[PDB]
DNA sequence: TGCGACGGTCTGACGCTCTACACAGTGCCAGGGGGAGATAAACGAACGCTGAACGCTCCGG
């Protein structure tokens, strides 16, 4: 709210698309024009030419004389946006006129390398705030309702991109001092998503010191009988490590 | 025709690489046909919405 400038333009990806023209929504419109406005604000500005975003639509098998129809989408975004703030290039297309804060995308890159700096730098309060804010950019599941191969990989990456993100908020939750929510947020986490190694291991690491032990072996029995079910291979060898020196009871990391 | 000499013609002129690089002085505008590119409509299909309807286990007086 201390951000809302007049004449401010919000773009959002990391919700679903929608935009913010000084606290009024625009009806940003088809699926495909949802598509075609998101790769659009993917590319942080590009003159990206009319092959490569009938490519990004689409993929491999789009409809042969659909170049107009391209164009007619190009012209909804013009008539729901304001003129000057789409601008064409060798039949390329391209939004300008992005302030710093106008991407929700742009402002995660900056508050993740804030959040890296402030680590760097030992801090703890100023981090957990950076990825407080952070964390509460993203709204629901990412590019809702867009279809599209491409889509589909910054989908996929927005989703990897994440999964670190929050294992970053939880590990230096767990270093500072945090298990109750640390704890919730895995449970919950793991309910949601059972084939990460990670995630495990930071349920591992957080209810080893918070005072659960019968449970977490009996999560992780859980995880080597899905291993072996579905791809019957051993674990990472730094998971057997964790649950080793769980095992002698180590209180060097208190 | 035989002679020389006069002449044009033509060819290469051992070998790689450490090295190795680029290149310059004098007209002008209007009219007109294409095609990319924006606009709003439009043909067609399916995607939602209306709860309704088929049918089971159900706690039940």
């Amino acid at each position: 709210a201390e951000e809302e400038e007049s004449g401010a333009l919000r773009f959002g990806v990391l919700g679903p698309v929608r935009a913010w023209r000084d606290g009024e929504t625009l009806a940003t419109g088809s699926p495909q024009q949802r598509a075609l406005l998101a790769a659009l604000l993917l590319r942080e500005g590009r003159t990206a030419t009319a092959g490569e975003l009938i490519d990004a639509l689409w993929g491999e098998e789009p409809p042969s004389q659909a170049l107009a129809a391209v164009r007619t989408y190009a012209s909804r975004l013009r008539k729901v946006l304001d003129p000057g703030v789409l601008v064409s290039e060798s039949g390329g297309y391209a939004v300008r006129g992005l302030a710093e804060g106008a991407l929700d995308l742009a402002r995660a890159q900056d508050l993740a390398s804030a959040a890296e700096k402030a680590r760097s730098a030992g801090d703890l309060c100023h981090a957990r705030d950076l990825l407080r804010r952070a964390l509460d950019l993203w709204d629901g599941e990412v590019l809702a309702g867009v279809p599209g191969p491409y889509a589909q990989t910054q989908r996929v990456r927005l989703g990897e991109w994440r999964l670190q993100l929050l294992e970053t908020r939880l590990d230096m939750d767990l270093d500072q001092g945090c298990h109750a929510e640390a704890v919730s947020e895995l449970t919950a986490l793991t309910a949601a998503h059972p084939l990460r190694e990670r995630l495990r291991e930071l349920l591992m690491l957080a209810l080893y010191r918070s005072g659960r032990q019968a449970e977490a072996l009996a999560v992780y029995a859980d995880t080597r009988r899905l291993l072996a079910d579905e791809l019957g291979v051993d674990p990472r060898p730094g998971l057997q490590e964790l649950q080793q020196r769980i095992l002698q009871a180590d209180p060097a990391l208190a």
